[PDB]
């Protein structure tokens, strides 16, 4: 069972108001035919335009939520609402559009997917809590057949144009005019007792209801990532690689041995106490200190409680040297730490809008994360960028032009010069930085955290 079967029971409750009369019994091979398209026993990769939610969670980058609101059936106007914020409205003749003929709202649509979709995955999955008005409407922008694959690359078809009778992907549909093959998913058909804002509103305050469309697609869309990823937690299900991903996680992994090494420099905390990920490594494998790790899993819904964390009665004092929390969330970290806390609030293609204020992290695994809160920081301060290097200065075996940095804390710098090799492994070290600290990353240290305490490891 890979696809979800067309004789599948889809529950009709739901759809009742704006379809009087609806068969109590009725499969996804039925309703498909109610909403006007045929699919005539095709066995060409397209076997449901509905979708299990296992296929939904594999393709969570491809979810927007879609809700249709009657704004007066063929003789009313319909207010159309995605994820994106955006409402439309087609005549049959928060960003809100004056009312329209389906001919142009369809080529509004293929651009308004193609932008949003393009970088992020390969479909459409149109994510809903399932009236009536929002599955036959469908009919006026969508087209369905056999896979296809794109008339400019080797990508899957995701539109179609009339005009020119091709089919393209999300990159080539510039003045494409219908949707093809999209997937689509019924959040209604999962089990809830009552209507979608007030399930919604049990777990997200973030996300209002004004009562247009484009509200509803959202909190249809948040109750999706709630139930799919905040409170069903899946880290084996892996995603493909669209953006960044292995220089971000390189760039982590240098910047963490970078920061670690130098607090112990720095500061000689005679221990370190490791709070995260119970798979953890030692960061600095040749640092004198009591290396002591403790176990927390990444949290998806709230931030972990600094009194959960430590106390109820290991090495019991967390007072005693420095606190490592590398991505472990936690309300309000101690005085003594070093942290790198993933901000929510962050612009890209690996960071899609979650759950109360809380965004899904989508590189390699899905990690649903809580709002990022600038109190949780009060006893810290920002780390500030530097290189610190005790290797030998030495070149061996890319072109050059002379680096004058006062953060680049190396013997050739303290000797008055930075070496090629020092200025290469600091350019080198600050691209890394960048793509961290622009990935979302953000790193905190304890207040008495001075690099100018660096310079006499070279005596
Ligand atoms: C790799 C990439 O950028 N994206 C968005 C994709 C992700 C999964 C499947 C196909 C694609 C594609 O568009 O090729
Ligand atoms: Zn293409
Ligand atoms: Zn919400
Ligand atoms: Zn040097």
């Amino acid at each position: 069972p890979t696809h979800l079967s067309v004789d599948t029971k889809f529950k009709t409750e739901g759809l009742c108001v704006d379809i009087p009369g609806i068969p109590k019994d009725m499969t996804y091979r039925r309703l498909i035919s109610m909403m006007g398209f045929k699919m005539n026993y095709q066995v060409n990769g397209y076997p449901n335009m509905f979708i299990t939610r296992e296929e939904a969670i594999r393709h969570v980058r491809a979810w927007i939520g879609f809700d249709v609101e009657g704004c007066h059936g063929t003789n009313l106007p319909l207010q159309l609402g995605f994820s994106t914020g955006v409402n439309l409205v087609a005549v049959p003749t928060p960003l809100m559009y004056k009312g329209l003929p389906w001919n142009v709202v369809r080529i509004k649509i293929v651009q308004m997917l193609s932008d949003t979709l393009k970088n992020l995955s390969d479909r459409v999955v149109f994510v809903l809590w399932a009236h009536g008005f929002e599955l036959t409407s469908m009919k006026y922008f969508v087209k369905i057949g056999p896979e296809r694959t794109c008339c400019l690359c080797d990508r899957r078809a995701t539109c179609f144009s009339t005009a020119s009778d091709t089919y393209a992907c999300w990159h080539h549909s510039i003045g494409f005019d219908y949707v093809y093959n999209p997937f689509m998913i019924d959040v209604q058909q999962w089990g809830f007792t009552g209507n979608l804002q007030s399930n919604h509103d049990l777990y997200c305050q973030v996300h209002g209801n004004a009562h247009v469309a484009s509200c509803d697609a959202i909190m249809t869309r948040c109750l999706a990532v709630h139930e799919c990823f905040v409170k069903r937690v899946d880290w084996t299900i892996e995603y493909p690689i669209i953006g960044d991903e292995l220089k971000i996680n390189a760039a982590c992994r240098k910047v963490q041995h970078m920061v670690v090494k130098a607090a112990l420099l720095a500061d000689k905390f005679p221990v370190l106490h490791d709070i995260g990920n119970p798979k953890a490594i030692k960061c600095v494998p040749q640092a004198d200190v009591e290396w002591k790790f403790y176990d927390a899993q990444p949290c998806s819904d709230k931030a972990y409680k600094i009194e959960e964390l430590f106390y109820s009665y290991h090495s019991d004092k967390f007072t005693d040297g420095v606190c490592l929390f590398w991505n472990c969330n936690v309300d309000r970290y101690p005085a003594n730490s070093i942290v790198c806390r993933f901000d929510t609030r962050v612009l890209s293609n690996l960071n899609l809008p979650g759950c109360d204020g809380g965004s899904l992290y989508v590189n390699k695994h899905a990690f649903h994360t809580p709002a990022f809160d600038k109190s949780a920081f009060v006893n810290l301060k920002q780390l500030p960028f530097f290189y610190y290097s005790d290797s030998p200065c030495e070149s061996h075996g890319i072109d050059y032009v002379p680096l004058k940095s006062a953060t680049c804390i190396t013997r050739c710098n303290l000797g008055g010069a930075v070496c090629r090799h020092h200025a290469n492994e600091y350019r080198l070290y600050l691209d890394a930085y960048n793509m961290m600290i622009s990935a979302g990353f953000s790193l905190w240290v304890y207040k008495q955290f001075d690099t100018y305490n660096l310079w006499n490891t070279f005596t």
